[PDB]
């Protein structure tokens, strides 16, 4: 499946790729505003991610650090991010279709359009001003707004048991993006796609 992942923000990001336990193609690259890297991911890739990494530093090996999304301080993400990270979600040929979402259970750092780019389903969009209108118990100093489990360590906000409710924070950010998951038991936004399809995600779609 390719992956055509495009910077649309005034700002460079690091655009990063993985499946939790190795790096998607390459795992990571810098972005500059208006630029577009294409990745190649293996089919039947299950619990896929990508998301953007915002303020970074690395050397000439690759080893630095982010403000939002770091992976183990990797320009080339094997793991996945720090929160808060806005993330665009995928299992791809599962029983003969793809399954894409975009999340906001790991906070949210950079506005993102995820939608494919072959016949067949449409795109999800979380492209509003979140961090902008974050509460202030969410913000994140080193910038974006975190999810409440990550804040505040619960059983309630990170669903430790399966019986987990929506909450003041989780309805913040689906009041905001309403087609992105707001919490783990989150009525599903997920999109099925036919198998194999191709994608595109766009930081910053709006702007």
């Amino acid at each position: 499946a390719t992956f055509e992942i495009v910077n649309r923000c005034s700002y460079t990001v690091w655009a990063a790729a993985s499946k939790g336990d190795a790096a998607l193609d390459a795992g990571g690259r810098q972005l500059n505003s208006g630029e577009s890297w294409t990745i190649n991911v293996e089919p039947g890739t299950k619990g896929g991610k990508i998301w953007a990494r915002t303020d970074c530093y690395f050397d000439d090996s690759g080893s630095g650090i982010c403000k939002t999304g770091d992976c183990g301080g990797l320009l080339r993400c094997k793991r996945f991010g720090r929160p808060p990270t806005t993330l665009a979600e995928f299992s791809l040929n599962q029983y003969g279709k793809d399954y894409i979402d975009i999340s906001n259970i790991k906070g949210f750092n950079v506005p993102m359009d995820f939608s494919p780019t072959t016949r067949g389903c449409r795109g999800v969009r979380c492209a509003a001003d979140i961090v902008g209108q974050c509460p202030a118990k969410l913000k994140a100093p080193g910038g974006g707004c975190n999810d409440a489990c990550t804040v505040f360590q619960t059983s309630e906000y990170c669903c430790t048991t399966g019986k987990c409710g929506p909450t003041e924070y989780s309805r913040f950010f689906k009041r905001l993006c309403p087609d992105a998951f707001s919490y783990v038991l989150d009525k599903p936004t997920t999109v099925t796609c036919p198998g194999s399809s191709n994608y595109r995600v766009t930081f910053c779609p709006t702007a």
